């Protein structure tokens, strides 16, 4: 049997619904705000309606991936499949707790921090994941620019992450209704939730 296009929480409708708004409220203060329209230069090299500058979204149902299998062509996806933990995880529920809302020039998305118990579903195969613990990676991608390929908002996270590491947030430049409104340069942007989301998700594979 072939394995799926990758593996992941899938959050429920409702939660779908409530994160996708959030990270769109945050989308449209972010873009109002004073500190980001001076920063512009340093976003883009070109007022940005950031709603639009992240066109490309998830069309439906938000998810949290672990492990991107590509029907068995990705490097441990058998390897990650034949787990037991992951056959019987198959089909149940999580809550995923969402800690922050982050934005780069490249994508926009939403910090999960994982249980213990969910950490047994996350793949054990980066140089920016060096120093993070596992599992770091862990988001719900909300958006993308244009010519911004797969990956790339873990990635960016790793990053966001690494910064915060050593202690190189800066104050925060202002606080929106969620939380505080972090500036971490190049264009980097980190919303540190007041009270962290939680999101209820199915743990299961997408076949595309
Ligand atoms: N190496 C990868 N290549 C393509 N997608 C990946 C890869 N690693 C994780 N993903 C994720 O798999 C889903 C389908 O692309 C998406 O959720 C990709 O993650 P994102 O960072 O959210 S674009």
């Amino acid at each position: 049997d072939f394995l799926p296009l990758y593996f992941g929480w899938f959050l429920t409708k409702k939660s779908s619904e409530t994160l996708r708004k959030a990270g769109q409220v945050f989308l449209e203060e972010l873009g109002n705000h004073k500190a980001f329209k001076k920063e512009l230069r340093h976003f883009i090299s070109g007022k940005l309606e950031l709603v639009s500058y992240f066109g490309k979204r998830p069309p439906g149902v938000l998810h949290c991936t672990t492990k991107f299998c590509d029907y068995g062509k990705a490097a441990g996806a058998e390897e990650y499949a034949q787990q037991e933990v992951v056959k019987r995880s198959y089909g149940k529920a999580f809550k995923l707790s969402i800690s922050a809302l982050f934005v780069t020039p490249k994508t926009a998305g939403a910090q999960v921090v994982l249980t213990d118990q969910e950490l047994q579903l996350w793949p054990s195969d980066p140089s920016a994941s060096e120093g993070l613990p596992p599992g770091s990676r862990a988001h719900v991608t909300l958006g993308c620019a244009a010519d911004v390929q797969p990956a790339q908002t873990g990635l960016d996270l790793l990053d966001i992450l690494q910064q915060v590491k050593g202690g190189s947030q800066g104050e925060a430049v202002g606080e929106l209704p969620r939380g505080k409104l972090y500036s971490l340069g190049k264009g980097r942007w980190m919303l540190s939730l007041t009270k962290k989301m939680e999101v209820k998700a199915i743990f299961t594979g997408y076949y595309g």
